[PDB]
């Protein structure tokens, strides 16, 4: 795992991809955000995959292999277009597990691009409602069910990365205690977006622990609070991120970011507050 | 620097995207290369535009600074459609720089996304005797003379990747003694392709100074060995980023053992079998140094139990 390594990765050999999940800088933003007070990130955009995924998918098949659930050498199948595929694609390709991927024809051939080339078998199922460039509820609906029907004919294990609570466990003991230990405990706030949710509950989770006083926030776009983004915000703030401190991260990133300023200005933390958001994954992993 | 640097990236906190560049992981691809002997690689694809660019772009601009050529605030220019335009774009974005590249229309515009996400301000040139989707030397001229003359209006510091010497320099200080420590002394050869040449250049010095049995070898294109001295009969490749058809200028034959030919199809075999076999998706140099590394392990010239270190230069989400 993450938590009993011993692997020195600065002056010392790397074993495996397994081994360059988690332990991300968090980095200073201090040039977006020169005060008062300071914004860190989770360079989570450095995973070998380009982003946070990594952690819940090296969780979600660990955790299976422990329990017995998922046996050496046995088939994995999730439906997914997105980052978790990659994550589960790297881990499922270190520990030897044949990994089979569902997704509408609607999604761009680029959406495949990474998994395949980490041995996913990539399974495209016709729209059913959708047109090429827009997946309908429909359209998944019908990946879900190809990939239920070839779950029941393989027995292959069925990540099920939405209901998962391995997904939230790998944010509760790796990303929380990453910052706890890096920030030395100078945190006033946490904040993310939310897809499954995993990373939000489990870090919020560990660092209220530490300190009850932690404001832990959700940024939704158009557990203390929400802070409210626009897609205007999350594009305006991912090029600032990439003019001001050089890193190209995803609309996410540019979300946090915007969410993360707001919460600056807001005069609701101290005026010398610490705020700590996440870098979801590289702008890389987006056409155009 | 990256040599003076106090920062504790795993249990601080990193002050910029500069403190990101270098002391990059050392994996060993163990299940690729089961045995006998021990296939390394630096995981240059984790420095922060996904390129081992971004060493030899920090220790420009950082050098120029230092001489005095560049004034804080003031203007950088390269000519560039490649990896080292997101990196000088990385590193002027976090010093303050104003950055220009010129580039030829040639170019997919997927190209330019990255360098310009960052802050480069990107002319695009007018082909002379190409067309889009293939960019010829001409091309490159034009490209060339926009920034010359951009420059002449602006005073901009001209990086000049292909003759800066601190291109070199960067590897024999950061990639070199990296290598070196990681391994804590137990290398049997290096290999690498080269465009600049900076990478085999400066860590292949570094490491024949601690230790001259070290065997050092540049990666070729089959039919594109101009270091090897063979004649050019394919110009054209798939190795983005290394095998020009010149002996780079700022090549040093002293450091220098043999070249690896590498067909276009074991690039294309191997950066699948990276992929499939340790999780990791490099660019097409990544499949030539992984299929060269395997061949020389497979040829008996080294020792049965050699340990053999190499470069994945870049991510494969760069194409
Ligand atoms: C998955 C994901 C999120 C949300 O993470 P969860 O832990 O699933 O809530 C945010 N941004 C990107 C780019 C993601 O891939
Ligand atoms: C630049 C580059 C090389 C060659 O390294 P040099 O130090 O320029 O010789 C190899 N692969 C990739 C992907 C590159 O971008």
């Amino acid at each position: 795992s993450m938590t009993e390594s011993t692997v020195d990765r600065i002056n010392g050999i790397t074993p495996s991809a397994l081994d360059l999940i988690g332990n991300t800088p968090l980095i200073a933003l201090d040039r977006l955000w020169p005060g008062p007070g300071r914004l860190l990130a989770k360079c989570e955009f450095l995973n070998p995959t380009a982003s946070l995924k990594d952690r819940s998918s090296y969780y979600m098949i660990a955790k299976a292999k422990e329990s017995g659930q998922l046996k050496d050498g046995e088939s994995v199948i999730e439906v997914t277009s997105g980052n978790q595929g990659g994550g589960i694609a790297c881990v499922t390709a270190v520990m030897g597990h044949p990994f089979t991927v569902t997704m509408s024809k609607g999604n761009s051939p680029q959406r495949a691009i990474m998994m395949n080339a980490l041995g996913a078998n990539v399974i495209l199922v016709d729209q059913v409602t959708g047109k090429p460039g827009n997946v309908t509820a429909d359209d998944v609906a019908a990946a879900e069910e190809t990939a239920m029907k070839i779950r029941e004919e393989t027995n292959a294990y069925y990540v099920d990365q939405f209901n998962n609570p391995t997904n939230c466990l790998a944010h509760y003991e790796t990303t929380g205690p990453e910052i706890w230990r890096q920030t030395n405990g100078r945190i006033d706030a946490f904040l993310v977006g939310c897809g499954t949710g995993g990373c939000f509950v489990g870090t919020s989770k560990f660092l209220k622990e530490k300190n009850p006083n932690v404001r832990c926030f959700v940024v939704e776009p158009e557990y203390n609070d929400s802070i409210s983004v626009s897609d205007e915000e999350a594009i305006e703030y991912r090029k600032l991120l990439g003019q001001k401190e050089g890193l190209f991260c995803g609309f996410t990133t540019g979300g946090n970011i915007a969410a993360a300023i707001k919460l600056l200005k807001s005069g609701q933390l101290p005026k010398d507050a610490w705020v700590v958001t996440i870098l979801c994954d590289s702008g890389l992993k987006y056409p155009e």
